[PDB]
């Protein structure tokens, strides 16, 4: 199997990996970079990997430890891929936006080097791997056109968010974050820092606030309350979709019409 650390990894590997071997995703979406330490059946699970999939170590921490014993033609590390360095730009501590699987080029570059790894290691599937490949590229294509016209309407229209992760996605379409807000899921933030979140969305004119699925209906509202501002949600993980050759642009259409969704019209 290939593993990948994170769900929008497996959607990329499936693709490629298709009638060839399985996809596994190794945590669950609830799990995070810094806090999480990774279970010896975790590690197990990397070692007996055909090939695994990560970011690099300014994303999943957690796991650089374990992957320092598994062969380089063994791993594609996202982060230090040749290809990907032209297409970075400025976890959430490092120099660089990591959130590397919201870019369709780095999802473009990933493939390839998923690719010509399992090529080499399962010479037997190259005609299997070569149409997977083919195949990712073609609906890739496909779905940024249908994208792209999508969220072109929606160009000029701001908005706040509760993550600094979308950039390589928004940059990507044309869309025109306003920036974002850190708040806690769970806590939401005190009088005076309530006070200047919401005052900066009445006073730059935002269409929405963007949460994430994992915020508390409430602490989304009371961020919201007052505004005329609409509220929204984006799932930068893709949570609800299941794994398979399709599941990566079904991916960027979902982040689309969780985008359209709240944004278009008034
Ligand atoms: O980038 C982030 N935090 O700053 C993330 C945001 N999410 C969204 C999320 C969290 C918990 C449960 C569901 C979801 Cl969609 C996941 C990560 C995440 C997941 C694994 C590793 C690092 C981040
Ligand atoms: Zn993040």
């Amino acid at each position: 199997a290939v593993v990948a650390s994170l769900k929008p990894l497996g959607f990329i590997a499936s693709a490629i990996a298709d009638g060839v071997t399985d996809t596994q995703v190794l945590l669950p979406d609830g799990a995070s970079e810094h806090d999480y330490s990774l279970r010896p059946s975790d590690v197990k699970r990397l070692q007996g990997a055909d090939l695994v999939v990560w970011v690099g170590p300014e994303m999943e921490a957690f796991m650089e430890k374990s992957v320092r014993n598994i062969p380089d033609n063994k791993q594609v590390t996202i982060a230090q891929l040749a290809d990907v360095k032209p297409l970075l730009m400025k976890h959430h501590h490092g120099e660089y936006n990591m959130h590397l699987w919201l870019s369709p080029e780095i999802a473009r570059a990933t493939a390839v080097a998923i690719h010509e790894k399992l090529v080499e290691l399962m010479p037997q599937s190259r005609a299997k791997l070569d149409a997977n490949l083919k195949d990712f590229e073609a609906q890739l294509a496909a779905t940024d056109k249908q994208v792209g016209n999508e969220l072109a309407p929606l160009k000029g229209k701001g908005y706040f968010v509760f993550h600094d992760a979308y950039g390589y996605y928004e940059k990507h379409y044309g869309l025109t974050p306003l920036g974002h807000f850190t708040v806690n899921p769970e806590i939401q933030p005190g009088a005076q820092r309530l006070h200047e979140i919401r005052t900066q969305l009445v006073e730059q004119k935002a269409t929405c606030v963007f949460a994430e699925p994992q915020f508390r209906p409430a602490v989304v509202e009371a961020v919201a309350r007052g505004t005329s501002v609409r509220m929204g949600t984006l799932d930068p993980l893709g949570t609800n979709i299941k794994l398979g050759k399709t599941s990566y642009s079904a991916f960027l259409s979902q982040l689309a019409n969780q985008y359209a969704s709240c944004l278009k019209g008034d």
